């Protein structure tokens, strides 16, 4: 098998997701091993369609490879070795010392820089989350483009509720580039320090409404009021990436 022969293995890192050398050239890599699936198929081979389009930016994890083997696909992408934003910010929670403003700034803008470049492919990420940011100067990357779409897609597999916009929940998809926006947001909202986002019920009504969950530290209100637009009901009065990167707050 390609995977065994050209590779080796280090250690599992997310369930599957491994570290591994590649022989030839010395480097580690991010390998995603998944079972292969059809709609489903269909929604795979975006994943690397999306990959093999947004590798030329600093802010996008780098893709090499992807192969198919046995009832298998492989995806060999650049590898972070801080791990993803979720397990900063968890580990941040237990020792209750967050992303100080300036950090959450640099967060803001550098995946502000990314939904930058894949709005300007005409491509959605549509799971914009803790979890599909990835570390490696700090430089944060996103990945995980398992939910990209066309700007313009009449379909929509949602990304994770926590994150999710009501208008795209309502199957309401004119304006896609801002649900990626509002889940900037409450990204950045979860490296201020907050606590675990709701999933359903009256908290997560609320959000939607317009309403930044608590965030247990004091920001300028410059910065709150930059927060609290991208998360307005209204997708429009959101900004876009590219009025998110030349804001004046950042
Ligand atoms: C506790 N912490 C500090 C480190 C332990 C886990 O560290 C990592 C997990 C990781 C990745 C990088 C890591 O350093 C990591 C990467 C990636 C992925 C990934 C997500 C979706 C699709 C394909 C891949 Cl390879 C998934 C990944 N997982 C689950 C990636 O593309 N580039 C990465 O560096
Ligand atoms: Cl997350």
């Amino acid at each position: 098998s390609r995977y065994t022969t050209e590779f080796h293995e280090l250690e599992k890192i997310g369930s599957s997701v491994f570290k591994c050398v590649k022989r030839l050239d010395g480097c580690i890599y991010a390998i995603k091993r998944s079972k292969k699936p059809s709609v489903d198929e269909q929604n795979a081979l975006r994943e690397v369609y999306a990959h093999a389009v947004l590798g030329q930016h600093s802010h996008v994890v780098r893709y090499f490879s992807a192969w198919a083997e046995d009832d298998h696909m492989l995806i060999q992408n650049e590898y972070c070795n801080g791990g993803s934003l979720a397990d900063a910010i968890s580990e941040n929670y237990r020792i209750m010392s967050y992303f100080k403003e300036a950090e959450l700034k640099d967060l803001l803008l550098q995946v502000g820089r990314g939904l930058r470049y894949i709005h300007s492919m005409s491509l959605v990420h549509m799971d914009i989350k803790p979890s599909n940011i990835f570390i490696s100067k700090v430089m944060f990357k996103i990945g995980d483009l398992g939910h990209v779409t066309r700007i313009s897609s009449p379909q929509v597999e949602e990304g994770d509720s926590r994150f999710l916009a009501n208008e795209v929940l309502q199957e309401n998809y004119t304006h896609l580039p801002k649900a990626d926006i509002f889940a900037l947001a409450l990204t950045v909202v979860c490296a201020a320090g907050a606590e675990p986002l709701p999933r359903n019920g009256d908290q997560w009504h609320e959000i939607r409404q317009g309403r930044l969950p608590r965030i247990p530290q004091v920001l300028s209100q410059e910065f709150t009021e930059l927060l609290k637009v991208m998360i307005h009901p209204d997708p429009e009065r959101r900004p876009s990436a590219m009025a998110l990167v030349k804001h004046s707050v950042l």
